[PDB]
C-alpha cells in the first residue's frame, strides 16, 4: 500500500526519479533505485508502459503502472515473483506508488527493456517479400520451448502466446518471453476464462469457450508462431471464431466426432471437409523436419501435442545441438542446453537428446 | 453450367429465391472475380437479359444437408436486406463437387469502405448518414428477428450502400440462424470488435440481442472515427466495454456466463465524455440504450427505429446531400411491426405513403 518517491532535478538538469523498491526475487531487502528519460513507449490495457534509464549503470528498463485494488493480492506480480529463467523477462524491481492524485495506488514493475520484438522482426521481413532465415526460426522457437517447459513445471499457463511478446536481443539472438498478464496456474478441477488468449492464436478448444483447457494451449499458440514465420503471415486468421476454425480445418482436416467433443462442451453441431497435405501449406524449400513440428503441435486434441520440453528435442532443433553452430554474425550462439531438473521434471530422460556430448565435456 | 459466345456468356437454369420453385433460362456475362470470402468466391456479372448487375456467391455444397444461408434467404423478402434473385448448382471444381450459387443484388458500397474514407481524410461521416444508415439496419434487423432469425455477424463491411439513393442493406448470411428456446447455440459467431459480453464469455443462452449491440459498436464507431471496443482479445476487448460502461454487477456478469464467479473494480465512465464534443446528444443517448450489459435492457430494433435520434428522418422536408429524395423509410409491414404495433403511430409519420 505505501512507501514514498522523490523528483529531485540535476546539475544538467534531467528529472531524476528515486524510489524505495522491493526485488524481483531475492528475499526483501529494499533498494534505492534512480531513474531517468522517463518516456512512455506503450500503453497496455490497465494501465501504462514507461521507458526509463537508471542513472547508476545507465541501464535502461521499462515500468509498468497498473492500477492496485487495494482489495487483493496482485496475480502477475505473484508471479513475476516466482519466476528465474534465461527466456523470461526478468522483473528486476517492484513498488508501489501512487498515481493519480486519487484514493487509488498504482503498482510498477519494473522490467528488462528490450527493443525489439518477434513481430516486428516477422514483419520487416515480410514487408520486403523475404524470408526469415531458417536458423533465427531455430532460435527463436527453441527458446519460446524452453521458456513453456520451465513455467509449466510450475503448473503456470501464460495464455497469451504471440509475437509481440516474444523479445529479442538483436545481437546476441536472446528470446525473452514476456507479458504475463494473462498467465495464471492451472489447477485441474476448477475452471478457466476462455476469453484469454489472443486472435490469430487460439487453440480450436478456447475457441469454443471451454473452462477444462490445459497448458497444452501455450503449444498450440507456439505452433501458430512457428508456422507463422515460416509462412511470413498468420496461418489461422479470421476476424471471426467460424472463420478461424475454417482455416484450422483446412489444414487439419475435418475433427473426429469424438475430437468434437473434446473441445465443443456441448457434441455437438456447422463446417465440413477432408485433411490437407500438410506439405501443399508452405513455400517449397521450407524444411520437411519444421512442417513435421507444427502437425505435432497443431493437433485437434491438446493431449496429442507434443510438450515444450519435447519439442525442444525435435529433430527441427539438431542444429542448435551442433558444436559448430554460430550465429550469422559468428557469435556463439546462446546458452541453449544449461536446463535444470525444474526444467527436465516433464520428463528427464529427454536431457539424452537436449544435452549434446559436446556440452557435457 | 452452358458457356457459350462476345465476349463469354454463361446460360443456367436457376430458381427464383422468391415464389414458386419455377426455374429459368438466366443468362450473364462480364465475370469478374471481386472477393474470396471464407467459405469462398464472390463474382460479379452481368445478366444479358436485363443489363441488371449482380453479385454470384458460390460456396461448396454438401448434400448430406440442405444449406442455412439459402433456406433463410429465400425466407426474407425486405428493402434493407439484399435479395437473392437467383439460386443454381454447378460444378466448377474437377470432381463429383457440387457448388451452390446465390445470385445477389450487387451494390457497390460498403459501411465500412465508407467510414474508412472519413477517417483517413481525418472527418467524421455527417450525422444525416449515421442516421440514414442506423435506422435502416434498424429496420433490417427488426424484420428478421420478427422471425426469430438472429444475423450473428452484424459489422460495416456486412453493410453495403448505394451512395447515390443512400439505401443500405443488410447482407452476409452465412452465419444467420433461427433461434429457438432452449436449444444452444454456438458461442463463437461475432466478429470481433462486435461481439457482445455474453458472447466473450461463450454463451450459448444468448437471444436477438446480440445483434443489437453490435449495431450499437457501429453506431458509436461511426460517431468515433473508430471502434469503441477494440482489442486482439477477449479481455482487451472486455476492459475497454467495462471503462465505457463500469463494472457489471454480480448478476450481470453470472448472466454472460455462469461458472464465471469468477474482476476489476472501474468506475463508470460518463457516456457524455466518450464522444467528441460536436456529437448529438440524441445519438449519445441511443448508443447508451443498444450497448447494455444486460441483454434483455437493450433496444428492441423496433425501439430503436422510433428513437428521438431518428426523429430528422420523419420531417417531411429532408432531403439527401444530393438533392434527392430519402429513401424508403415508412413502408412497414404488419410482420415488420409485430414486436410492438402501437410503435407504427411513431413509426409512420402524418405524410407518408
Amino acid at each position: 500500500a505505501f512507501g514514498s518517491m522523490k523528483v529531485s532535478i540535476d546539475k544538467d538538469g534531467s528529472k531524476v526519479t528515486t524510489v524505495v523498491a522491493t526485488p524481483g526475487q531475492g528475499p526483501d531487502r529494499p533498494q534505492e533505485v534512480s531513474y531517468t528519460d522517463t518516456k512512455v513507449i506503450g500503453n497496455g490495457s490497465f494501465g501504462v508502459v514507461y521507458q526509463a534509464k537508471l542513472c547508476d549503470s545507465g541501464e535502461l528498463v521499462a515500468i509498468k503502472k497498473v492500477l492496485q485494488d487495494k482489495r487483493f493480492k496482485n496475480r502477475e506480480l505473484q508471479i513475476m515473483r516466482k519466476l528465474d529463467h534465461c527466456n523470461i523477462v526478468r522483473l528486476r524491481y517492484f513498488f508501489y506508488s501512487s498515481g493519480e492524485k486519487k484514493d487509488e495506488v498504482y503498482l510498477n514493475l519494473v522490467l528488462d527493456y528490450v527493443p525489439e520484438t518477434v513481430y516486428r522482426v516477422a514483419r520487416h521481413y515480410s514487408r520486403a517479400k523475404q524470408t526469415l532465415p531458417v536458423i533465427y526460426v531455430k532460435l527463436y522457437m527453441y527458446q519460446l520451448f524452453r521458456s513453456l517447459a520451465y513455467i509449466h513445471s510450475f503448473g503456470i499457463c501464460h495464455r497469451d502466446i504471440k509475437p509481440q511478446n516474444l523479445l529479442l536481443d538483436p545481437d546476441t539472438a536472446v528470446l525473452k518471453l514476456c507479458d504475463f498478464g494473462s498467465a495464471k496456474q492451472l489447477v485441474r478441477g476448477e475452471p478457466n476464462v476462455s476469453y484469454i488468449c489472443s486472435r490469430y492464436y487460439r487453440a480450436p478448444e478456447l475457441i469454443f469457450g471451454a473452462t477444462d483447457y490445459t497448458s497444452s494451449i501455450d503449444v498450440w499458440s507456439a505452433g501458430c508462431v512457428l508456422a507463422e514465420l515460416l509462412l511470413g503471415q498468420p496461418i489461422f486468421p479470421g476476424d471471426s471464431g467460424v472463420d478461424q476454425l475454417v482455416e484450422i480445418i483446412k489444414v487439419l482436416g475435418t475433427p473426429t466426432r469424438e475430437q468434437i467433443r473434446e473441445m465443443n462442451p456441448n457434441t455437438e453441431f456447422f463446417p465440413q471437409i477432408k485433411a490437407h497435405p500438410w506439405t501443399k501449406v508452405f513455400r517449397p524449400r521450407t524444411p520437411p523436419e519444421a512442417i513435421a513440428l507444427c502437425s505435432r503441435l497443431l493437433e485437434y486434441t491438446p493431449t496429442a501435442r507434443l510438450t515444450p520440453l519435447e519439442a525442444c528435442a525435435h529433430s527441427f532443433f539438431d542444429e542448435l545441438r551442433d558444436p559448430n553452430v554460430k550465429l550469422p554474425n559468428g557469435r556463439d550462439t546462446p546458452a541453449l542446453f544449461n536446463f535444470t531438473t525444474q526444467e527436465l521434471s516433464s520428463n528427464p530422460p529427454l536431457a539424452t537428446i537436449l544435452i549434446p556430448p559436446h556440452a557435457r565435456i
